[PDB]
C-alpha cells in the first residue's frame, strides 16, 4: 500500500524514493495521477529533516525527478 | 430642497466608530459611504457632533478650519474654482463656506437654496480630509520584530498595518516594508529571503515567496 | 450611474471573514453573493481593502494583476472578446482594466461612463479567481 | 462637577479631555466662559507631565482644540 | 513491421547494469550497442524501464522529456529537420515524440507505422543524452 | 587631440581606492575629479581597469553596458540628443559608444576624432553611473540603535552612512532618517525630539535641535 | 568671590540665584559681561539636577531672569 | 573655465579634521586655505560632503542656508550687492545661490558661466560662517 | 596553477574571484577559452553553499561577472 | 524739572515689601500709591531696583519689556497713541520708553526733559502690570 510507506529514520532517500515510487506506479491509480501522489508523498513522508528541506526549496519542484535531485544535492551528509 | 440624514444609518456609524475606533478601514469606508452625496454644511456639522466624542470634535472642527482655509487660499489663487463664480461678486468667503453667511445661520433650508454644487464637494472633501486627520491624530514601525513563536502572515499584517498608518509618505511605504521584512523577520526568514533565486520587488511578492518556501512547523 | 454598496452588507462581510476566516465555504458563497452585479474596478478595489487585511490585500493585488495580465493574453489571441471591439481602436489595455486609464483614476463616475460590460464582467471574474487563489495560499 | 476633575494617574488625556468637555460644556457656566475654563483646567488639571508639557509651549495656545494636538503631537509615548 | 529487442540481450544488459553499475564503459557501449538501429519510443521506454530502477527511471523520464523538448525547439527553429517536413502540416509535436500523440498510445505497430526515421533517430540520440545526464547524476 | 591622464594620478587614485575602499565618500569625490573633462571609451576603460581589481572590473563592464543601453533606448525614444543629430544618419549605435565601432577599435586618435561632445559626455556619465552601483554591490540600516554610551553626532553618522548606503529609493531617505531618529536614539533623546514645540522636518534640523538642547555629560 | 559659588546640597535655587547675582555685581566685572557669566555660572553651578533641568530646554534661555523663570516653574517640588 | 579642487589637497584637508577635528585652530587654518580663491557652489558642496561627516554634513547644509537666506535679506534690504545689479532683473534668488537655478543643476561648466563673482564671495563667506557655527555646536 | 584552486572555509568570494581570475588569465590557456573556465570553477570550486547558491539561480548566468554580481546579491552575510 | 521721590517713603515701602510680601493687597495699594504720578525710567527702575530683591528684580526686568513691547506693537497698530506724534518723525522707539535713547541714558534731567506724558503714563501703566505679573510668580 502507498499511502503507508514511510521514509525509515535510517533509511537513505533513493531507497526510500524507489520503494514509494514502486508501490505508486504498481498500484490501482489512474496514470494520471500518479506524479501528484508521489511529490504529495515526498512532501508529507520522508521525515521531517528531508521535509523541511524540501519545504524550503527556492525554486517551485513540480516533477519527482526534480526533488529528487534536489533533495541528493543538498541533502545532509552522513 | 434639504433632506436629513436617517437617524438610523447615523446611528449605525456611530456605533461602528464606538467599537471599531476612528481608524479602522471598516470605519473609514462607512464614513465615505455617508459622505456619498454632497452634504451642506449643517449636515457634516451635526454628524461630526453625533459620531465624534467632544474632545475629537474640537479637534475636527479645528481641522475643518484649516482644510477649508486652505481651499479659499488656492480659491482665490484661481477665479476658476467649481465654488467661485466669474466676477469678483461670487467669490467664496470662508462665512458661506462654514455656513456662517447671512441667511445661513442655523437654517439648512436656506443653507441649501444659497449654496453652490461646487461649494457643497469643496466642503464634503474638506470635512473628509479634515476626518482622515483627527482620526490620525486621535490614535511605532521601527521597533516590530517577529516573535519567536509568531507566524509569518501575522507579523506581515502587524507590520504593513503599522507603517501604512505612520508619518512616511505615501511613495516610502513599500521600500520600508521591504526592508523591514529583510532585517526583521527572525533568521530563518531572513536567510530565506535572502537565498531567493529571483528578485523580489514588491511586498506581496515577498509574502508570496515565503509562503511557498516557509518551513510548516 | 454608479450606486455604492451598502456599507451594512460589506461590514457584515467583513466580520465574516473575520470570524469565519477566507477559506469557508460560507465566506465564498457571501463574496459570491456580493460579486453578484459587475462591479468596477473602483468597487471591487475598495471592498478588497476593507475586508481583507493589510498581507492578504497585498497578495490579492498581485493575483488580480496576474489574472487580468492573463485575460488580456486571451484578449489579444482573440479579437471577439467582450471587452474588446472589432476594430484596433476598442483594444483593452491594462490601465482601463485596473481602472488606471484617463478619465477613470480615482473618479467611480467617470469609470462606470467609459466602462463596457464585458469588461466589468471579465474584472469581476479574475478578482473572483485571484481571492480564491489568495484565499487559498493564506491558509 | 468641572472643578473636581482631575487626569488620573493612568489614564489617557483624550479621556480626560472628553470627561473635562462633557463636563464643562453641560453645566451652569455662560457659553462665553468654557473655552478659558477649559484652557485653564488642561493647565493646572492634567498631571505634571503634561503640566510642563504645555508650559513650555514655544507657540501660544490659545483654542481647547490647539492645546489636545499640541499634546498629542509631543506626548510621552508609554 | 516491428520486431521486439530480445529478451536474453536485455537480461544481460540488466546484470551488466546490476553488477557493474550506470557509468563503467563497459556499460555505456553495451547501451550504445543495444542503442545500434533507431528504436520506437515502446522500445526505449521499455527498455529503461527493465534495465533501471524505480527511482533513475523517474530522472532518465524527466530528462528524456527535457532533451526532446530541447529538440522540438530546435525544430521550430529550422523547418528542415529530418523529424519535419517541408509544410506545416508535418511539424513534429511532443505527443509525437513521446508515443503519446493519436494512434500510437499502447500500440507499437502502428508507432512503427506513423514515425519518420528522422523521429526515431532524434528519440533515440535524446535518449542516449538522457541516459548519460542520469547516469552522472545518480553516482 | 588625445591627451592621456597623467599615471600619477591614476596610482595615486588607485592607492587612495586600495585603503579606502570603492564606496568612501572620498573615493567617489576622487573619482568625480578624474571624471571631469569628458573621457573617450578608451581612457574608461583604462582607468576602469587600472584602478579596479578584476572582478570589480568585470562587474563594471557590466554595469556599463547596461547604462550605455538604456541611454541608447532613451536616444531612440527622443531624435533631439546631443549625442545623435537630426538625420537618420547620425543615430548613435552601441558600437560607437562602447569604443567598437570601425575606425575606434584600439585607437585613441581615431576615436577622438569621430566622437560628439555629447557622446562623451554621455559615456562618462554613464560610466560615473556603474561605478556608483559596482561600488554600492561589492561592499542594517533597521538594526542601528544608539549605544547606551554612545555620543548623538556617532549614532546619527552611523545611520545616515548605513541608511545613504543602502537599497532605499533616493525620495524615501529624509523620512526614514527622521523616524528613526525619532524612535531609536534612547528614550532621554526620543523625549527631547517628542516635546519640541517647533516642528523637525529635516534631519538636519533635528540635528542642530538635540546638539542644542542635548544633556551635557 | 563669584567663581567659587555653588548650590549647596540643601539650598534652594531661588537663594543660590540671590547670592551668586549679588556676588558677580559687586565684583571687577565690567557691566557688560555680568549677564552672560551669570548664564553660564547658573549653567555650570547649580548641582546636576538643576544642571540638567537647564540643559534640556526646548527653548533657548538668553537672560538670567528667564532661566530663573524656568527652573522655578519645572523645578523638582522637595 | 571651471578648474577642480586638487585630491591631494581635499585628501590631506579631510586628514586634518579627522585627526585634528572641526574646531582646532589649524584645521580653521587649513579651510581658510582651501577657501581662499571664490569656489562655485558645487566646489564648496562636494568639499563639505568630502571632509565632514553625514551629520556634521546635514548640519552645515542647515547654516549654509540660513547665512544664505540671511545675505538675500540684506540684498534685498539693499540694491547695490555686489551680487545683485541695478535693475530687478538681476536680483538674486537662492535658487541661483544654492546653484539650484536654471542651467547651474550639476553641471559646474554652467554654474562657473551664469554666476557672478559677487555671488561666488558671497556664497564662499557663507559656507565659511555655517562652517564656524557647525564646528562650535559639533563639539 | 588555476586548477587547484579552491575558496578557503574563511575566505570571502570576492578574494576568491579575483585569485581565480588572475590564475586563469596570467596562464597558457587560449582567449577564448578562458571565460567557460572561470564560469565552470566557480561552479564547482567555491565551496558547496555558494556551489548550490550558483546551481538553484532561476536565470542562466553565462558570463563570470555576472555570476559574480548574482552570488554577491543573494550571499549568507556572515 | 525732575523731583526724586522721598527716601522715607521709600524705605517704609521696602520695609512693607519685605514684611507682608509681594503680593499682599495693602502692598499693592502702597505701590498704587507711590505710583501715582507718572514717573521717568529712572525712578521706576531704582524703585524696583531698592524695593526689590535681585531675583524678582531680574523677573521684572524682563516682564517689564514684554509688556512695552506689547504697548510699541499697539503704537505701531495705532498712531494716535498719546506717547506717538502724527508724522513718522515722533514714533516711539523701546530705546525711549526703557530709558535708552540717546540724551537719556543715565541722566534724569534729560529724560523729563525729552519724554512726552503720554509716554510716562504708558511706562508707568506698564511698570506695574509687569509688578502684578512678579508678584503673581514669585509666590
Amino acid at each position: 500500500p502507498w499511502a503507508d510507506i514511510m521514509q525509515g529514520p535510517s533509511e537513505s532517500f533513493v531507497d526510500f524514493a524507489n520503494r514509494l515510487i514502486k508501490a505508486v506506479e504498481g498500484s490501482d491509480l489512474p496514470p494520471s495521477a500518479r506524479a501528484p501522489v508521489i511529490i504529495d508523498c515526498f512532501r508529507q513522508k520522508s521525515q521531517p529533516d528531508i521535509q523541511q528541506l524540501i519545504r524550503t526549496a527556492p525554486s517551485t519542484l513540480t516533477t519527482p525527478g526534480e526533488i529528487i535531485k534536489y533533495v541528493l544535492d543538498r541533502q545532509k551528509t552522513a
